[PDB]
């Protein structure tokens, strides 16, 4: 099986995900954080979990924060909504890019100017099959619910946000 | 001395770099691609170079492949073109975008239809001083050096992006 993928993420204006913030994204207390992350691939069998989101003051996404977002698939911050996943297909190469997206509520947690958005994404099997990869779990799922994905399958990214020091 | 800093890889559709190219971006012989490659970063002394940069069929960058466009910050392609880079700053946070953008012409040596773009930033340091960390090379200057170590990492794990391409082969 095809397990060549790539991985991408980003921040949007709004939830329809519709226009990239540039150039890097403002954030107060009590406005929203629209992300969208996705891989890119081919393979139907082929699926992705965001297995953590976390904020901090580091850009290093090694150093430790408490104001974390996602774990272990299930959504730690009470604030975290699910949209609508995207499959953007691309038939000639029978390629895909699979969109997931979600939205959490900004806390004043830090007192830092700028702030980073860590998110690690890993690649999952979406059938018991020739594919040699845990099975894709849902976020609800993993909540009423942990395997070591293997560095070429699993990315962290990183995005930086602005914030108005009170 | 702030050396936090993330980075950003992005394909686009001419030289103006102006329309952000689709999750998979096409590409055919003699055909170019475009390519911006970001810092946002709270330090006027730090900077990044592109240190290395190959296409090949295996999107896991530990695969090397012999289509090799930059190498060492040099430019090893005859058909990489630097632009001219754009610096953005926000004086609210006191951070900047620092933005670094370049094409090269494709050509086409392997025979599959998806590839992938690999390339890998590093930091620098634009003024001799507080930051450990190598001093910032041009690329012109990086292909004419004769100073083995000028480049340095003692990084040990540093930043790779990969970009997805499709070979429209027909
Ligand atoms: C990431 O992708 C690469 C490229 O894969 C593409 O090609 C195939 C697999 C298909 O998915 C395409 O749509 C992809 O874009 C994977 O490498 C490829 O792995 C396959 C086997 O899994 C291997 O298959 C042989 O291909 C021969 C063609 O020769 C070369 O093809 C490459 C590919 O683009 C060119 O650049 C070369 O110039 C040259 O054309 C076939 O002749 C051969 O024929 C069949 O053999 C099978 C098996 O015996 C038989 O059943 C059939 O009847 C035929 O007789 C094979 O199918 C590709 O050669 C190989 N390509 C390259 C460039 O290496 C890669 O897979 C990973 O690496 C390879 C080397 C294997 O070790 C895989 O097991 C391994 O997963 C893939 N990576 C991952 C992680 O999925
Ligand atoms: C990455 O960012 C953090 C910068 O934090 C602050 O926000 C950014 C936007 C910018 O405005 C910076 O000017 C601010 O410092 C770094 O963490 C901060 O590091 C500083 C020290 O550089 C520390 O503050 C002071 O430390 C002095 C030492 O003389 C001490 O006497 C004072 O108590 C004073 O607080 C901050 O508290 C610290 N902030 C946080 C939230 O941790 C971070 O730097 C790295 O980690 C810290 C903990 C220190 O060990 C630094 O040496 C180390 O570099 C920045 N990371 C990098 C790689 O630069």
């Amino acid at each position: 099986p095809n397990s060549n993928a790539t991985f991408n993420m980003e921040l949007y204006n709004t939830d329809l995900f519709l226009v990239p913030s540039p150039g890097v994204f403002s954030v107060a207390e009590n406005e929203h954080v629209y992300v969208e992350v996705s891989v890119t691939k081919a393979d139907q069998d082929l699926g992705f979990a965001i297995q953590t989101c976390f904020l901090s003051p580091y850009s290093n996404p090694d150093r430790m924060s408490d104001y974390t977002i996602i774990e272990n698939i299930c959504p730690k911050d009470d604030s975290v909504k699910f949209y609508s996943s995207k499959r953007v297909h691309f038939p000639i190469p029978h390629a895909e890019v699979d969109k997931k997206r979600f939205s959490f509520l900004f806390k004043s947690v830090f007192n830092t100017s700028l702030l980073f958005l860590h998110c690690e994404l890993t690649l999952c099997s979406r059938k018991k099959g020739s594919l040699k990869l845990p099975r894709c779990v849902t976020p609800d799922d993993a909540c009423t619910s942990m395997i070591w994905t293997m560095m070429q399958n699993k990315k962290t990214f990183t995005k930086p946000l602005a914030v108005v020091l009170q």
